[PDB]
């Protein structure tokens, strides 16, 4: 896993300079290896970022591994918890929201982040579908809008926290926001596929 | 005078949109404006000045579009409507959320964005203040958490819309995100003290 030393060098350089302004060179340097050594494991700055994204998901699943709806709750609380206690999770999301501009110069990286978004949307859809089946959520729940509503809510909190310089207690705020979101998903008529 | 400042301002908005704020240079803006470096400097010394003025143009449009709780609802609906129909608003917020990295190289511009967040917090705290007094909201209301709630809700919808490459119908989506948000403010227990 000389890959991890490399992934961390990138994660560390992305955090400091932002993705667009970091080159494989500096990443190789920061990692103390050669360009060819790096290239052998990662052919791009985009693959490194891709690897980080994947590492982040792996962690989330390894942790998730009564009622799937109730476990979704903990998974969400557990996410904001480590978003603040885990360094790799803190830096990665900070980079994603605050240091990854949507310029043509970054299109490749943005395409990568785009497939991962798709991955989470699919995963949220599965949670919703299962919650319905187990009757934790109403049968006429508008799943399409629910997913958008869920991502919107969580992304909003993350953006708000990082963008304000962490000017508010995430440990106390997230639970509240999560409880309101899940209550809305269970009871609010606006989220019904009426 | 005001028309020339407006030409330079929109020229900056255009190049910020095209390649982000960090990469945009005063020369590039000047070239895009067709003016000279000195002429641009005459109205705006730096990028943070163009950006700050861009912020004001936006804050002026929301305000010069004017129960306090009902107006507030209308202000939010209007806001998302023009994020779709108004070119200045579409790009400014797109730049704010997707092309304004928080690096040491943009510290000055972020500083500006931060003073504007502070006022928005202010505007909203006052809206919440009349609401409780006019009984549109409970005395029980946790104003501090409420403001964060309001900002994170709106910011998520915006980021979500821009990030997804506008993959969903903002006109259909925003009225409901706002509707749910307002119901929460009024009735949810987790927003109380």
């Amino acid at each position: 896993k000389t890959k991890e030393h490399l992934m961390l060098a990138a994660l560390e350089t992305f955090y400091r300079k932002g993705i667009a302004r970091t080159s494989l060179n500096e990443i190789a340097q920061a990692a103390g290896v050669t360009r060819d050594a790096l290239y052998w494991h990662f052919k791009n700055k985009e693959d490194l970022f891709d690897a980080l994204f994947q590492r982040i998901c792996d962690d989330i699943e390894n942790c998730i591994a009564g009622g799937s709806w109730t476990v979704f709750r903990h998974t969400l609380l557990h996410f904001f918890e480590r978003l603040q206690s885990n360094d790799i999770h803190y830096k990665f999301h900070n980079i994603l929201f605050l240091k990854c501009e949507h310029t043509e110069q970054n299109a490749a990286v943005i395409a990568i982040a785009r497939k991962h978004q798709a991955i989470w949307r699919e995963k949220i859809t599965a949670v919703l579908t299962e919650a319905v089946e187990n009757q934790d959520l109403a049968d006429d729940l508008d799943k399409e809008t629910a997913v958008i509503f869920i991502k919107s809510t969580l992304d909003g909190l993350i953006w708000r926290w990082f963008s304000s310089g962490e000017s508010f207690d995430l440990g106390k705020t997230a639970p509240r926001i999560i409880g309101i979101m899940m209550d809305n998903l269970e009871n609010h008529p606006c989220l019904r596929r009426k």
